[PDB]
């Protein structure tokens, strides 16, 4: 008998303002020019 | 017996205000540019 | 008997201001130029 | 002047006999059972 | 003046026989039972 | 003056075989029962 529950994952948890550049949360691979 | 739930998995929690630039929250292969 | 509950898991916790660069969370592979 | 070019992203680069089970490639969310 | 090119990411490279399981690439949340 | 290249990033680089279990390459959150 298991019980796995109320995992949390989060990328990012408070506001994102006035950006301008490249804000990514996961990338597998592939270039980013910024 | 198994039993799982509740998980929970987020990217982005809160405001994304004025953004100007690229905001990706999942990316695989592929460029960026900003 | 087992029960694993409750973890957490965060990349950034608070505020994300005037970017303008490259904010990854996590990359696997890759390039990044800023 | 940037020059970005033959990336390349594989996911599975051979042969793929006699399945029974669940290949996937990418999943986002969702359960498997086999 | 830059220049990126010919990177090269791969996630099984070969034969893939008889699979009677759960064979995933990249999995971003979601359960397996196998 | 930058270059990059060449650069190569594999999971399983030869057979699998028989498989009867959970075979992921890359794995953020989600639970995995076999």
């Amino acid at each position: 008998g298991y019980e796995v529950h109320h995992q949390k994952l989060v990328f990012f948890a408070e506001d994102v303002g006035s950006n301008k550049g490249a804000i990514i949360g996961l990338m597998v691979g592939g270039v980013v020019i910024a």
